[PDB]
């Protein structure tokens, strides 16, 4: 319980919240779709490969197409006027809080943090009910900034962003025409739209003036959702407009002294990914990422040779070298890299924390990650004891010894490098958003130990 000095942490979170409505597909389900829509019409439609869903058949064909590959896919609805028709035709099994803000803010509430301020542009009644009741939502009433609970700041008439997810296990089998189909791998087919018509990824004009005020009452922030920003919008606005104003929010928050953290998401649009590199990464204090994304960042900065060595081979010496480049280039205090086997932490030599403390930050991150992996969602702090029963990966212990040897050889260590093995869960319940869980655990723990000093 001593580690839980974190409960003394207050934190601000923006920008992405949504509702996840999940269907857990079984063979019978796909069978009913085949019967109700027909085999030839689906087969013909799969050849068509619609890029957006306009008629119910589009969804049937793209869902089956994806199931054939075992690879992930996202197709938006053609128009938000089809939402309620879609939800009555293809009903969900369960509804849930989605989005990096909504998921992590709810977890930080369950971890009893001092103050957790979460912000999203849309706050419909159904959405606001998904929040943990301890969360605070910023509001400007009567020329003053007021933190109120979400079930008391919601607005009727507000739309609701919903991600429709269809989960299919490995090996789900069904016939289509003569083609017998087997799921090569477990994957999820997602029906969802990036915001344009209904909302945008930004702090509204009214709240902007109060960002520095939010900066005073908060020890740290975690910002996310930049993968939802579009290159061009119909109203003539562009990614640059929103990325510029996203840069402004970080700068307004940092008039006062806070740490800002970013978890580097897997943005498949390279032009929007390059925007995150240019507008967000240089202005932030902490970053977390996997092996794939550091190579993707190194490739944007021009280290093409290094990027492929990490991608092809994954040697820890190369990941450490790539993390050192990120640390020195961008005004960062720390860089975090996570893989199924290890978590790596690097900070300049003048970091107020000791190598001993940095390892404690990491230890707590592996426990929290292992709790969620074995239990699915975390619902209580008691659950962290389940993660403590998960032992360290044996190959990571080997990498720890390797890093220790590396450090002894070099003449000057102007850096603090700490690696611990992960608490791998072999037959995990869930794997989604595990990266945000680990990265948040280490960052919050890191902010704690800084605050004690
Ligand atoms: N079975 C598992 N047990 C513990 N952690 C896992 C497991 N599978 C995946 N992870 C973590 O999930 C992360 C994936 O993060 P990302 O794909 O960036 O969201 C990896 O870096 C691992 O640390």
């Amino acid at each position: 319980g001593h580690m839980e000095d974190i409960k003394k942490i207050s934190i601000f979170l923006a920008y992405n919240v949504n509702v996840d409505a999940i269907k857990y597909l079984k063979e019978e389900d796909i069978q009913k779709l085949i019967e109700e829509f027909g085999e030839e019409e689906i087969i013909e439609k799969i050849e068509e490969y619609p890029r957006k869903i306009k008629e119910p058949l589009d969804f049937v064909a793209r869902l089956i197409h994806a199931i054939k590959t075992g690879k992930p896919a996202e197709v938006p609805l053609d128009n938000e006027e089809l939402n309620k028709w879609f939800d009555s035709l293809f009903k969900y099994d369960e509804e849930r809080m989605g989005g990096q803000v909504g998921i992590i803010a709810n977890l930080l509430a369950i971890l009893d943090l001092k103050k957790v301020i979460a912000y999203s542009p849309l706050l419909s009644k159904k959405q606001a009910e998904m929040f943990n009741n301890d969360l605070l939502y910023p509001i400007v009433e009567n020329g003053k900034l007021v933190l109120k609970k979400p079930i008391e700041a919601y607005k009727d008439n507000d739309p609701i962003k919903i991600n429709r997810i269809f989960e299919f296990k490995e090996g789900i089998k069904f016939k289509l025409g003569d083609e017998k189909i087997i799921a090569p791998q477990a994957n999820r087919f997602i029906v969802a739209s990036r915001p344009e018509n209904l909302a945008r990824i930004e702090i509204k004009e009214d709240l902007k003036k109060y960002l520095p005020e939010i900066g005073e009452m908060v020890d740290c922030a975690i910002l996310s959702g930049y993968q939802g920003i579009k290159e061009k919008y119909s109203d003539g606005k562009t990614a640059e407009y929103y990325f510029k104003r996203a840069k402004e929010d970080i700068k307004l928050l940092k008039k006062k002294d806070i740490k800002v953290h970013l978890e580097f998401a897997s943005i498949q649009n390279i032009k929007i990914r390059k925007k995150v590199v240019d507008y967000i990464l240089p202005n932030v204090d902490s970053v977390g990422m996997d092996e794939t994304e550091i190579a993707n960042i190194l490739n944007i900065l021009g280290y093409e040779e290094l990027s492929e060595k990490i991608l092809k081979d994954s040697k820890i010496e190369d990941v450490i070298e790539g993390a050192k480049i990120l640390l020195d280039k961008f005004n960062l205090e720390v860089v975090q890299v996570h893989t199924i086997y290890y978590i790596l932490f690097i900070s300049k030599k003048d970091n107020p924390l000791s190598k001993e403390e940095l390892k404690k930050t990491l230890e707590f991150a592996t426990i929290l990650a292992a709790t969620k992996a074995k239990l699915g969602d975390i619902k209580n702090i008691e659950d962290l004891k389940v993660g403590l029963k998960v032992p360290h990966n044996k190959y990571g212990e080997l990498l720890k010894e390797i890093v220790e040897k590396l450090k002894k050889k070099k003449k000057k260590e102007d850096y603090k490098i700490v690696l611990i093995p992960s608490r791998f869960v072999e037959n995990p319940k869930s794997t989604v958003g595990l990266g945000d869980t680990i990265s948040t655990g280490a960052f919050v723990s890191y902010v704690s130990l800084l605050k004690k000093k």
